[PDB]
């Protein structure tokens, strides 16, 4: 499994839609560029992603979709967001790789 780069309205509003469909925990990295942790992160996030198929990993860069940074106010990076069938089930905040690898293992289990 990879993680999905989102780059549009179009394609976050699609890749949730179907997520919402299958049932599935999606987890977002919210990123930028030039933001060193969100760099080290990457590696960690991309991992995770193999190790938990059945879960949705997306990558959103917060200069390229605001609106989706906005509404979740994200303002600091990297934000790894968690959320299924509509609502957000939790939030981790820098780069903390055992926080992270322990909500994606908590959350992505049969519920």
């Amino acid at each position: 499994a990879e993680v999905i780069s989102v780059h549009s309205l179009e394609q976050w509003t699609m890749q949730i839609e179907e997520a919402n469909t299958a049932k599935k925990l999606v987890v977002i990295d919210f990123t930028a560029s030039w933001c060193g942790p969100c760099r080290i992160m990457a590696p960690v996030f991309a991992d995770l992603a193999k190790k938990f198929p059945n879960a949705v990993f997306l990558k959103v860069d917060v200069d390229e979709l605001k609106p989706i940074a906005e509404q979740f106010s994200v303002e600091a990076m990297p934000t790894f967001l968690f959320m299924k069938e509509g609502d957000v089930k939790d939030r981790v905040v820098g780069a903390i790789k055992e926080e992270l690898t322990a909500k994606v293992g908590l959350h992505a289990a049969a519920q």
